[PDB]
């Protein structure tokens, strides 16, 4: 809280952000001194591609419940420690390069936050200890190599992970286990090649799984996936795909650019509409016979 009336350009030092809470309060210049009373009206801030280099000052808007902040300069973001009622937070594509380990402590309302496009080298443990609420997760396109045991551990309402274009090299045993009501996970782009077997297995929920672009060999963690109806695992190293055998919920499987010749895993993956089995080593496709549905086929650059 403020006790006296404030400019507004002394509250937000960033010229950007200043002239953020200007226009947001309709006053007429950032010199304008304001009361606690307006800066408690602020209940959103949607600022993003806005040239924002730092928010503080936004310690001073208890009320805020939306704050879009993509495409920011922004390097530091502990100021939004003290947004208790936090329901969305977008922070994408900004120069965020680590995270204090309590900046989200107390933002025990946030149900989507977008890290995404960042420079995240690392997760603090506990980071996301808090975050009771939160259904969507974005940290794609950071330089994630490994996670905290435990990282997601509370994230039961999650519904979206999304933890593409990292340079994840493994996942640990159990970082999944909690996530139960997960229905999209995707892991693509990275350098994961070895999975715990276990890995996926408590994701009772989950509907699409994105592992394309890895390096991934051995696919026995699909095993039990038997929800799922969308998978994607292109561009990886396959060649046995038995562990996709039980998986007759599958309505889109992407197995291209792979090394895969025995398809006969595929025969009883009825429900499938959509099959993209190109650039592989397969000659012979008579489990093909069997699936009743396939809309979309794509078989070129295989030995036939």
């Amino acid at each position: 809280t403020i006790t006296v009336s404030t400019p507004i350009k002394q509250i937000f030092p960033d010229d950007a952000f200043a002239e953020t809470i200007k226009a947001n309060l309709k006053k007429k210049s950032v010199t304008d001194a304001v009361t606690q009373n307006e800066l408690n009206s602020i209940d959103q801030i949607i600022a993003n591609n806005s040239d924002i280099k730092s928010v503080q000052g936004i310690q001073y808007l208890p009320n805020v419940r939306y704050l879009a902040l993509g495409g920011n300069k922004l390097h530091d973001i502990s100021a939004l420690k003290e947004l208790t009622n936090l329901g969305w937070l977008n922070l994408s594509n900004n120069q965020l390069e680590t995270l204090p380990q309590g900046v989200f402590e107390k933002l025990t309302n946030l149900t989507t936050l977008n890290l995404s496009n960042n420079q995240l080298t690392s997760l603090p443990q506990g980071v996301f200890e808090r975050l009771a609420s939160l259904t969507t997760l974005n940290l794609s396109n950071n330089q994630l190599t490994s996670l905290p045991q435990g990282v997601f551990e509370r994230l039961t309402n999650l519904t979206t992970l999304n933890l593409s274009n990292n340079q994840l090299t493994s996942l640990p045993q159990g970082v999944f286990e909690r996530l139960t009501n997960l229905t999209t996970l995707n892991l693509s782009n990275n350098q994961l090649t070895s999975l715990p077997q276990g890995v996926f297995e408590r994701l009772t929920s989950l509907h699409t799984l994105d592992l394309s672009n890895n390096g991934i060999t051995d696919i026995s963690a699909l095993k039990n996936l038997d929800n799922l109806h969308t998978l994607d695992l292109s561009n990886n190293g396959i060649t046995d795909i038995s562990a996709l055998k039980n998986l007759d919920n599958l309505h889109t499987l992407d197995l291209s650019n792979n090394g895969i010749t025995d398809i006969s895993a595929l025969k009883n993956l009825t429900s499938l509409h959509t099959l993209d089995l190109s650039n592989n080593g397969i000659t012979d496709i008579s489990a093909l016979k069997n699936l009743d549905n396939l809309e979309t086929l794509d078989l070129r650059n295989n030995g036939i």
